[PDB]
């Protein structure tokens, strides 16, 4: 089973998986051939998961896991392990003033490292893994969604680079794929004066699709981006604010 | 489904390594593929190597240096092929010199092809930094082409024509090979990954940027390194 | 028992009536800076988390007749940090320039961006009252290992640096960054010559900077002429970037 | 500490960003030739250095010309002295502005490096384009950051620095007659919210040519009130 762009056999973790990016990526790992287990932090959502992999035709799960615990972490792995096996694609989306940022940020990267961690011990038994972190979509429009939006994808960057570096020895790489304005919740939030100022900012002149993320994402977790390590791929239509 | 069925690709400096490589994948990906060369012998090789992997194209003679080798290369391309609407500068060549050359080219060579893609209002132009193996060349060089780049995806992508790069680590090829062992080391030791790339693994992700899938992705430079950054 | 609070015009003295705080200033870089700002006529706290520390500190400031104090500080705690402030309120005024210079690739940079928000958190209110103020934050100093915790804490610093800079730029505040590169102290004169000139080989200007070269930098974006740069990092690192 | 003893040349010293560096070196103690591409503008030069007490001169020069650097610079070689700091300031679709523009700054700076490498101490300082669209600017300051680091590799060795300020939004002749639509806008995504003076670039200038900064080179610092595209 010597193919290219194919992930028959391999298990996909993906977080934040009941809407949106998460969703698409859910969808698109399932359609390469993976087995897909998508979480949400309610049971709601983890049954919302489940009942749009049946709907598309993909082996897997929806599961409630809460990246900030790390009892809920280890228990959820652990899970995956007696039921499904190693995940050894982890795609990582689980995720207005100018003063947010500090949290926002200091959070989510913590919450990375968590999951992180706890997955690389089955990645380096097999010598070999890909993690993928999703960074935040552009968030408001002005100043103080711009400062987030700057600051939590700087972070996403550097901490992406220097995961990367630790763990690059084992075949583990490590990238991340930085959304712009993308057609989802945010996009949705949508005065269309303001909307077509948006549109003028972005050299593509439209909004991504969260498809658009989701094959990003596939090529990454392929054989073929197995040099591809330490990067930040933007996804936003030439416009780039940092 | 990550498919090019229909579409010609043009990738210069085609004839070894990594344009080889990528002349290979935009082939398998269902492209018809021109590759080119600044000689007949290798664009001949070229038309060989595409045969013997069963890919429909040409190897044609081009010099991205020369505004009429351009003219006339393209006006070729289009009575007998058809409009490229893919494009991968692979062709390159004191450091000021060396740099300031090589845009040149690349704004040569993208802008004559810039006429097809906006009349079918659809492109891909995709610029392969060079590789590494002197660190003072290779960053100069590195930072012209994502500025070029950047600049180039902002003027033109009201017509949905992205513009990306792609700038290589320490890759196996022709040049590399026979490096002192000194060098070689000291560059793996750099390496998180502990190796070399093959040239297949630079041309998987110009076949991605090439898709219909990485639409939204503009402007953009990928490193494949191996975790290297210089 | 020890004590942990140690309290003709020249033409440099810019910074005039200004109270600045400077972390980790009992050596190297720490010192040359609070001496520079001291030479612009600061008046200078310098911390140390030691009472000894403190102690040199104030000795070092009175040997170079610089008015200020070292006291005692430990950024990583907010009942410090608190406690620090008043006192400094209370017995020398409102420090309006601030210098931060206070698995393991994670941990270090996450505590030292806690650190910087903690600290540059709390002297935020008296800046904001006198509509006036200068942070800087200064970068660990180089040293597979070194290269990746080098330049993700330079990641972090340059992001952390930008993001302050523009949630208090309205109130005349200005946040900056100084990226050392090899600087000399103590630890960097001891290395065997190959490993040394090695070294040197990678950096242009063939040399290694010393801590005054910094110190230099950072009493620049202490200025009023550096009032219109905010949110910069500036690298010092005689042309040597590591990425 | 000061710059007693220097000769620096300044290109675009007529007005401006130009102007207020070239006050601000004199200042400094620097002996100073500004330049212009006109007669009147060199003469219009020579009368601020007189008016402030500014010891140096107004020169014309084009620094797209091989045959206008090569005069100019033997000229000053004559007449004042070998210039040992160098602020590039002269600039000028997007490809050919920043194409030619670096052609210039490398023009000028080799012709100025054998001067500064045989008194064994340089300064370079490149200016930026004012914003004034975002693509010409993004553009133009890529090409000045890795101009400003590749050449400053190059020519370290010999205590050589060269560095670059890249200006935000600045108070000037080409940014006063901006309607007050477009200026609202620009001062809501500028953190200080206001514009910065010609005199704070010329500030950071004058600090990056002084010995203190010797150990900052290829460095390119923006000055830009936080306001970063
Ligand atoms: C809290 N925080 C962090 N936290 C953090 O752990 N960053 C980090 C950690 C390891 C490697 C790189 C980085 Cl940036 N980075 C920030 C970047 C911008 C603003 C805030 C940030
Ligand atoms: C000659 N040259 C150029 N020339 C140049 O035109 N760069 C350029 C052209 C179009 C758009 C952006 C850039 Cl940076 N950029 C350089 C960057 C580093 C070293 C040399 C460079």
């Amino acid at each position: 089973y010597f193919q290219s762009m194919s992930l028959q056999g391999k298990v996909a973790l993906v977080t934040g998986a009941s809407r949106g990016i998460g969703q698409a990526i859910a969808l698109e790992l399932g359609r390469l051939g993976a087995v897909v287990i998508g979480t949400a932090t309610s049971a709601s959502g983890a049954e919302k998961i489940a009942e749009t992999l049946k709907a598309n035709g993909v082996e897997g799960a929806g599961l409630v896991l809460d990246v900030s615990s790390d009892e809920s972490v280890a228990a959820t792995l652990e899970h995956i392990q007696q039921h499904l096996g190693q995940p050894l694609i982890v795609v990582n989306n689980a995720g207005m003033k100018d003063d947010e940022w500090f949290d926002v940020v200091n959070t989510n990267l913590n919450s990375l490292y968590r999951l992180s961690k706890a997955v690389l011990r089955g990645m380096t038994k097999a010598r070999w893994g890909r993690i993928i972190n999703i960074g935040s979509v552009v968030g408001a429009m002005g100043n103080a969604g711009q400062t987030n939006y700057a600051a939590a994808k700087a972070g996403l960057e550097g901490f992406t680079r220097a995961l990367a570096r630790e763990v690059g020895s084992r075949a583990i790489t490590v990238n991340a794929v930085a959304p712009g304005f993308i057609d989802t919740d945010m996009t949705r939030e949508l005065p269309e004066a303001q909307r077509e100022a948006l549109l003028g900012q972005i050299p593509l002149g439209r909004l991504g699709q969260a498809e658009e993320i989701a094959k990003v994402v596939g090529f990454l977790a392929s054989d073929g981006a197995a040099y591809v390590t330490g990067a930040t791929v933007p996804v936003n239509g030439g416009m780039y604010m940092s």
